[PDB]
């Protein structure tokens, strides 16, 4: 057991020192490596449960049982005297840089997971390259380093959501005594986009600075894995070349899908285009019903746009459908129109986009409802949000031998290993995992530590909390009510629930009984909390802390014995008592 | 064991039915009690794991071992045949109303704790009276039912905090693209006060409706306990009379203190007056440094006032002092002035309050700094926030025998019992307990269930979370860092910390490294989280959910394995790594 861990660590680590905190011979070697600017991992044996067994096991590689012992890429280098011999003779730098490969690690993809993996690996002395290339959208949109979340995802969408939230802050301010007249204030799209894009630009630059200061090689090039250790790269001049790496991490993410109908690619756009669009979209149609579709429709309506959402079947498929229906009902009462049970058939162009005068075009959308009836209406902008997919045929030659699933995602072990032993996959392309930015970052950092610092900790993908940033936000952690009932049976499920009203909404004359929360619990397991759900302002801040308690196995009694903080929205979770089975109203 | 519980339950329940869910004779008795509008507690013997022992023990009271058994105020009334006999002979109503006392429960004080206890007790058939009287302030201010939080505490102060927060929302809206000009907008104090007071009035009315609908007698009269079971009452016509009760709950709260200096009572005010003041306070001095002092100074400054705070020694004595200093530094950078190490000596009147034109007066304040230098400045309003105190001599004759501590608070057992066996105390007057509204509510409800429904659950007063609603909010749960070190020693404490920047602050050009959070952990107990601290927006929403995890004994490893929600402020708690011992900077 211990023997197999130590073998794996020695073979994989780039530069690793086995040391003790008390030893001055170890302090002597650490200081030498620091002066020579040699980064390395360190294992302190006097601080591990079974460091005494490891010390004896090191002898199988070095034939000595003492400390310090320094290894490079699986090879024993020497003890104190020998390392200082190499340093005094100017032989050290050459020894620590000898490798069968150009790099200890090549990361294909410079997004959430890839940048986190590459930076963490470099901390332990791995010689690392990060490759990133942004294939342009059909109308030619492109952006800088950092991936989907930074450039065309979580960051710009939450900034535009905040711009939408401030419209109701302006309305509320009158009732709290401020002298403004909300009816005479308007919004400027391009001023918003300029501020959002300036922030994104500071993140692009910050990542390039971060990589340089960690001695990571950044190549703005398209990568393709052609054999287990060879990556073919193509740069901006279509210069093709080949680099080699010991370990490979695939982290290339996904892009938006388009439906197979006339005019979609030619005349519609996706979220990839929306966040840097140089003109206001105007009267807009959003096709789809995912969290992307609803978040974008929501802030466009709050900025004063004429917005319609066309829904094929249900909202937020895969989320709790009671909460999804409450989300949509709020949006419809606050100025989002819905075309329900409806799909598109074709998009026709009536006016070309006026790139000169900074104006949208004009389009005719034709479709049909699910019973047979027809749809026909004109829009200035049409946004498709009908899912996202990887395209690993661009990234990965089928001869390498990496197994994909029926959706095109990489099949991995619980330590992110593919069917090719030195190749790993993280983030949205890892089959079956939640497609979220903090998941990708944790997977990447934790993997880098296992490869290059002898760590053993795995990423836990269960009960990962989420928030949908619709105009009224929806936070969740754990099972939906319908999934719990299917898994355990209705007689074993108890649901506590309540409406609430934010104190901030009282003076502002907002709605009494639209905010809502529930706990879905398992009777036969001490009323264990299976799922937590909340619709209300600041829902992500409310939900986050409870995710720790659910990870630790919270019960209803744990929520009951904890005291609330007053006045807050969150405290309503500490005093829930109305059950669904009782039939008593949840209103306040 | 079981037998001592049953005896305590039977003696103090007002009306209680011992039952089993399966029994149709029990269902027949339940149906008769409902039809006669007789409220009662019910104990289902087949839902308790030692119901068989309880059933046998009942025979010691009734001479029978079957269910149903009905008891009234300690006396066995009958089985099924006997209860129905009383019903059809019109004898039952008189039996269930037989009492040595006017009431099963008298609550002295109609605030957070007292209202909660009274409503819960009435649910189990206790005949209940709630007494409430508001002694006017020195200038004559008074208010309605509901206590300090509802009328002159948490509720109005968080509403005026929200009005202050909206000033920076107006500022931020320009950077997100809205056309308003913040420099042309001003605030109207009386409009805000009118909206706050209309909400408070709806709460006053809602409580009177709730007591009527639970059949609780509300007396707007001052109460005085003159013997264990006798309460002397004085009404608004100064008519004096005496009522008797079996159990007594003391829940009379505290009122603000004044310093013993010339002019304080005559010319200054307290928070009791501020929340309904008919004119804007104008240039204001706040004397004191409690959370009340800083919260009030903070919103007055955000509403455009010229505000100074006079601090005797430190801010937020008893809270973590690193966090307290950050709170004050933020206020001082955003337009609160501070007179540090300074106390007042007298207040002189220069102008009387102008009640016609709705304007404050004018005052001269003289004081001194701790080195002896003099303070002298004019203000329109002086607010004293120098602590709160009970005055139980107005509530409690000394011959009753209820023990008080050195501060005048009631010394209680861990089930809220005083030194007089039928008298209990809850809320701010219970010595040693956190003085918070949700604590008083939990204590009151849990106590009512133990007195009248045979419950055993105690209130848990440890690790109760708090939030200070200063202009930048401060949330906490558990020990301060200096208390952790004093208790365990510096070598056993590790502190993880980080600055952060809300995403909402980026486009708005707010500060990079003012928001801050830390976890104070115990090394030798598996890195147990002893305390959590966060300075930032929505800090109460952030903190609440983590209080459940701390209640269950969370460690740093539990925070690490839980995944963040992105983008949120709260997620920074899931990835902390910089220790204070390392000396590495916490800036981001
Ligand atoms: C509109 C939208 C909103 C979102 N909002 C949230 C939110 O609020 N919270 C949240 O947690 N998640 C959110 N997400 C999801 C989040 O963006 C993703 O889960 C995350 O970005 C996935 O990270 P990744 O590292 O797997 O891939 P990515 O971040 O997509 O990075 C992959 C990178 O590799 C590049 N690449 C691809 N092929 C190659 C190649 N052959 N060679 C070189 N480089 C290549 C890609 O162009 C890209 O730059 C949102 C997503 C979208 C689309
Ligand atoms: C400015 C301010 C802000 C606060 N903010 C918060 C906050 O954000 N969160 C929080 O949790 N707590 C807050 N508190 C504390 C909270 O108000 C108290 O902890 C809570 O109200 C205590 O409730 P209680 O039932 O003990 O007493 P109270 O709510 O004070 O009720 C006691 C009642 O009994 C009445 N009474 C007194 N003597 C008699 C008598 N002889 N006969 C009859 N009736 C009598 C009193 O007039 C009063 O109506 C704040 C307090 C202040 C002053
Ligand atoms: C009765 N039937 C139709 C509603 N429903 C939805 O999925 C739904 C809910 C709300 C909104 C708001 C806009 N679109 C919506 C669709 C399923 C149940
Ligand atoms: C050395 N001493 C300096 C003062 N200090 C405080 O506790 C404090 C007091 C008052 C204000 C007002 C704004 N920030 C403040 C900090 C730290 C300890």
């Amino acid at each position: 057991g211990t023997s197999q861990w130590l073998r794996k660590t020695v073979d994989s680590a780039a530069v690793i020192l086995f040391s003790k905190t008390t030893c001055p011979y170890c302090k002597k070697v650490k200081d030498v490596l620091a002066e020579a600017k040699i980064k390395h991992a360190t294992i302190e044996l006097d601080q591990l449960s079974n460091g005494s067994a490891i010390q004896k096991c090191l002898a199988s590689f070095s034939k000595i049982e003492t400390v310090p012992q320094m290894f490079v890429r699986g090879k024993f280098i020497g003890d104190s005297q020998t390392v200082l011999k190499y340093y005094s003779n100017d032989e050290l730098a050459g020894i620590v840089n000898e490798s069968k490969y150009d790099y200890d690690l090549i990361v294909i993809g410079g997004g959430s997971g890839g940048l986190a993996a590459g930076k963490e690996a470099a901390k332990y002395g791995a010689k690392t390259a990060v490759l990133d290339y942004v294939e342009p959208t059909p109308i030619g949109t492109t952006w800088g380093l950092g991936g989907t979340c930074v450039n065309v995802g979580c960051i710009p969408k939450k900034l535009m959501h905040q711009a939408g939230l401030l419209s109701h802050a302006l309305e509320d301010a009158e009732h709290f005594g401020w002298s403004l007249d909300r009816s005479k204030i308007s919004h400027n799209w391009s001023t918003m986009v300029e501020g959002v894009q300036s922030h994104i630009g500071s993140l692009n630059w910050g990542y390039k600075v971060a990589l340089r200061d960690n001695q990571v090689t950044y190549l703005n090039a398209k990568g393709r894995l052609i054999s287990p250790h060879e990556v073919q790269i193509t740069d901006k001049n279509q210069k093709v070349s080949t680099i080699t790496g010991n370990k490979i991490i695939l982290a290339t993410g996904e892009r938006p899908k388009y439906p197979e109908i006339p005019g979609a690619v030619e005349y519609g756009i996706t979220s990839d285009d929306l966040f840097s669009l140089p003109y206001f979209p105007g009267k807009t149609l959003v096709i789809g019903a995912s969290y992307v579709a609803l978040e974008c429709a929501g802030f466009l309506a709050s900025l004063g746009g004429d917005v319609t959402v066309m829904v094929r079947s249900i909202l937020l498929r895969g989320f709790d459908q009671q909460m999804a229906e409450k989300v949509g009902d709020y949006m419809e009462n606050h100025g989002v129109k819905f075309a329900k049970l409806c799909v598109p058939d074709e998009i026709k162009q009536l006016k070309v986009v006026d790139t000169e005068n900074n104006k949208p075009g004009l389009l005719l959308v034709k479709g049909h409802y699910t019973d047979g009836k027809k749809f026909e209406e004109e829009f200035e902008t049409v946004i498709f949000a009908v899912g996202r997919e990887p395209q690993l045929s661009k990234v990965l030659c089928e001869t390498v031998g990496v197994k994909l699933d029926k959706n095109g995602r990489v099949v991995c072990t619980d330590d992110e290993q593919t069917t090719v032993s030195n190749v790993y996959a993280i983030g949205d392309i890892n089959a079956g995992k939640p497609q979220l930015t903090p998941v990708a970052i944790q997977a990447g950092r934790y993997l880098a530590r296992r490869l290059f610092a002898g760590a053993t900790e795995l990423t836990d993908y269960s009960n990962v909390a989420t928030t949908v940033f619709t105009p009224l936000e929806y936070g969740a952690c754990g099972l939906s009510e319908e999934d719990a009932i299917e898994k355990y049976g209705d007689k074993d499920i108890e649901v506590y629930h309540s409406n609430f009203k934010p104190l901030e909404w009282t003076v502002a004359h907002r709605e009494d009984n639209v905010c809502y929360m529930k706990l879905v619990c398992r009777k036969s397991d001490n009323m264990r909390v299976l799922g937590l759900h909340v619709l209300g302002p600041n829902a992500g801040e409310i939900t986050q802390g409870y995710a720790v308690a659910i990870k630790m196995g919270a019960t209803k009694a744990d929520f009951d014995r904890t005291i609330g903080i007053h006045p807050t929205c969150s405290e309503t979770f500490t005093t829930l008592h109305v059950t669904k089975k009782s039939g008593v109203s949840p209103i306040v």
